[PDB]
C-alpha cells in the first residue's frame, strides 16, 4: 500500500512534468489565493474555503460522453392511406435507446398569399392508435399564420411512450380546420417544388468494460481513490480532494486460435484537471489528457 | 488494399452497430434532406451542396486538446528593494510554454472614502531592466477612482517578450501621481487584512508518438485516409468526405530486463460525428468515441 502511493504519487509527477513535489514553505495567505482565482475564474470557491476548479476539463469529458450516448434522429413522413395523415417509420436506433430527451415534429405552413386576418390557427396532431381504432392528441398548437414558415410541435412524453410500447411506428392524422380560412395550407408532402418543405419528426435520445470485483485474472479496472489529503499532497495541491487511480490488471488471451499477443490496457481515457502550488508564489492551472482510466479491454 | 478497404468498413459498421451498410435505394430528396439538418441545426450546408455537422464531436476532442497544451499561471508578486516596486519570479513552467495567449497584471485601488472629483487616474507599469538602468512601459491605463476595485493590466506581447528573451524574472515599478489626490491608493504589498489585495500576474500560455515512416517494426501509427466516395459509401454517408483510419503496428519490447508483455496500442483517441442514412427515410447525426487514432505506443 505504501508502494502502491508512490506509485501514484509518481505518476502524478510525470503527468505535471515535475521531478518532485514542491518543497514545503509559508505560501501566499488563502485570502489573496481565493480571491486570485475568483476573479481569473480559475477556481470557484463556496464558504469555508473548500475549493472546486470552474473551467475543469474533466465535466467537457463527461459531457462529450453523453454525447456519445446520444443519438439524433430525423425520420421523413410517409404518405398515409387516409387524407391528412403521415406516417414515420423510426429507425431501430431509436429502439435501442432507452431515455427520449426530446422529440418534435415540423411541420411547414404555406401562405402564399399574406394575411392578417385570422392572425392565428390552431393545428392539432392526432396519433392513429388501433385496439378497433382510437387517436391520440399527440399535440394541440396555436400558430401565427401571417407568413409561410416551419412550426415545431414537442411530443417529447408522447415518443417516449411510444418507445416504452416497443413500436417505431407513428401515423399522424394532422388537422386544421382554420387553415384556409387564413389562406393557408400544410405541406403535408414535400412534393416538386415543395419537397423542401417535406415534414419530419426528429428524435434527440440518450442509451440508459470489466471491474475488478472477484474476477481471478480476466482484464479489469482496479478502483484505488486516494485523497491528498491522507497522502499528505493536499498543501500544494488546491483542488481537487482526490484522485481516482483507477488501472488496469489481468491477463489477455492472444490472438493464436497483425499482432499476436494481447494486453491488459485502458480502452477509455478521461482527462483531468488540476490545480497546485509550483512553488509558494506560483499556482498552475493544469489540463492533464489520458489521466483517468475509465476502462480497460484486451487490446 | 482491397482487404484494408473491408476492414475499415467492418470497422465503421461495428462501431455504428450495423450488421452491414444499408441497401441502396431513392433517398429523401435533398432539397428536403438539407432544410431538415439545416433547421435542426444538425448540419451546415454551402451552397452546392457540400455538408459539415454542426455541432462535431471532434472539433469539441481539439479544444479539449489545446486546453491540455495550455497552462495558466499565478504568480503573486514578490516585495521589490524599491519604492512602489513589486519582484514576480514566474514558475519555470511559463519557460517550457512558447506561446503567450494572454497576461494580464491585477492590481487593486483602495479607496477608503469615495471621490467623484478627479474621477480618473493614471496609471503606469514600468519593467526595471538592467543593460546600466532603463525602464520599458509596461502598461499605461486611465482607471476609475470613484471605488475600491481590481485593475486589469494587460502584457501579453511584454510577458511574451521576456520569455522570449528566457527570462522569467520580472520586477515592475508602478506609478500613480494623481491617486491620491482621488484619495486612492494602490495595495502592493497585500498585507494584514488587505490580504486579499494582494496584487497578481496572470499569464495563459501555450506550447508550439511515432509515425510509421520507414521505420521498421517499431510502434507507430500508419496513416491511412480513406474518402466515402471512392469506397462507394458517399450515398449513405452524407458527412464526414472521408475517414482518417489511422492504425498502430510495430512491435513492443517486454517489461524483462505487473505485466511483463507490451502491445502497440493507442495511447491517444479521438471522437468522430457522423451523420448518414440509416435507411431511406431515417438520418441520423451519432457520436461515437475512440474512432480516430491519433497517436501510438508501446504499452
Ligand atoms: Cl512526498
Ligand atoms: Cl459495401
Amino acid at each position: 500500500q505504501p508502494e502502491m502511493v508512490e506509485a501514484v504519487k509518481k505518476h502524478i509527477l510525470n503527468m505535471l512534468h515535475l521531478k518532485k513535489r514542491p518543497d514545503v514553505t509559508q505560501p501566499v495567505p488563502k485570502a489573496a489565493l481565493l480571491n486570485a482565482i475568483r476573479k481569473l475564474h480559475v477556481g470557484k470557491v463556496g464558504e469555508n474555503g473548500y475549493v472546486e476548479i470552474e473551467d475543469d476539463i474533466g465535466r467537457r469529458a463527461e459531457m462529450n460522453e453523453l454525447m456519445e450516448q446520444t443519438s439524433e434522429i430525423i425520420t421523413f413522413a410517409e404518405s398515409g392511406t387516409a387524407r391528412k395523415t403521415l406516417h414515420f417509420e423510426i429507425s431501430k436506433e431509436g429502439s435501442d435507446l432507452s431515455v427520449v430527451e426530446r422529440a418534435e415534429v415540423w411541420l411547414f405552413l404555406k401562405v402564399p398569399k399574406a394575411n392578417r386576418t385570422r392572425t392565428k390557427v390552431t393545428i392539432r396532431l392526432f396519433q392513429q392508435q388501433k385496439h378497433e381504432r382510437s387517436e391520440l392528441l399527440l399535440s394541440e398548437k396555436v400558430v401565427d399564420a401571417r407568413k409561410s414558415t416551419w412550426h415545431v410541435f414537442p411530443v417529447s412524453s408522447s415518443i417516449q411512450r411510444l418507445l416504452d410500447q416497443g413500436k417505431s411506428s407513428l401515423d399522424v392524422r394532422i388537422a386544421c380546420e382554420q387553415c384556409q380560412e387564413s389562406g393557408a395550407s400544410l405541406v403535408l408532402l414535400g412534393e416538386e417544388k415543395e419537397q423542401s418543405h417535406r415534414p419530419f419528426l426528429m428524435l434527440q435520445a440518450r442509451q440508459s468494460g470489466l471491474e475488478c470485483d472477484g474476477k481471478v485474472n480476466i482484464c479489469c479496472k482496479k478502483q484505488f481513490f486516494v485523497s491528498f489529503k491522507d497522502i499528505g499532497w493536499n498543501d500544494w495541491i488546491i483542488a481537487p480532494s482526490g484522485y481516482h487511480a483507477n488501472y488496469c490488471e489481468g491477463e489477455c488471451p492472444s490472438h493464436i486460435a497483425a499482432n499476436l499477443k494481447s494486453c491488459c490496457v485502458p480502452t477509455k481515457l478521461r482527462p483531468m484537471s488540476m490545480l497546485y502550488y509550483d512553488d509558494g508564489q506560483n499556482i498552475i492551472k493544469k489540463d492533464i489528457q489520458n489521466m483517468i482510466v475509465e476502462e480497460c479491454g484486451c487490446s
